């Protein structure tokens, strides 16, 4: 309690609180993220084995955020790989070759080229990176930035009304635990 996260500093109470797509018993938790930013790469481990430690107590998702047109191709890039079923398989490999490999990932076709070497089919990703799904998702997650308020990246969102991040924290490990504590007194009805 002493150590309790403080409102305002270490997270934020939107003025705007957005639906929650989680059912009752379940916490909703969103996670703004962009493939190529160091601090998403880096909290991956980190917002993984939380997630699946809470496992049915939350719904969690990602939303891809490109902030330059030139970032675009990384939103289509995570929904072609949801819509082909292969991002918790790949995701890592994508990771890695923005941060460590530097192949930027900027084009469809070296997306398709790298995935190749993942055992992703390059027609079968293409396709759905053109797909009216995916744009229609890439847009979606356009209008979610600008309904959460968002200008930085991680940016984790509990209950659709509480925003922190390391923009607030100042370090990964304070937002796991602004997260943790945020969810929890959700959950006993405090937040
Ligand atoms: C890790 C790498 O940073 C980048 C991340 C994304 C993009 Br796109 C371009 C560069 C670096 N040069 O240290």
């Amino acid at each position: 309690s002493p150590s309790a996260p403080v409102a305002g500093k270490d997270f934020e109470v939107m003025k705007s609180p957005q639906p929650v797509s989680a059912p009752a018993g379940k916490v909703e938790v969103i996670e703004f993220f962009w493939y190529g930013c160091p601090h998403c790469y880096e909290f991956e481990p980190t917002i993984e084995a939380w997630v699946k430690k809470q496992g049915d107590k939350i719904a969690f998702k990602r939303v891809p955020v490109a902030f330059r047109d030139d970032f675009v191709p990384h939103s289509k890039l995570f929904y072609a790989l949801a819509a082909l079923g292969v991002s918790e398989k790949v995701t890592p490999a994508v990771f890695n070759a923005i941060h460590k490999e530097k192949n930027y990932l900027l084009t469809p076709q070296a997306q398709a080229d790298f995935l190749a070497t993942q055992g992703v089919d390059k027609k079968k990703f293409l396709d759905a990176y053109n797909s009216f799904s995916v744009q229609g998702q890439v847009k979606q997650s356009a209008e979610l930035l600008k309904n959460y308020n968002i200008d930085g990246v991680p940016t984790i969102v509990v209950q659709g009304k509480y925003k922190t991040g390391p923009a607030y924290t100042n370090s990964l490990e304070g937002t796991a635990q602004v997260l943790d504590f945020l969810v929890k007194q959700v959950q006993d009805k405090k937040l």
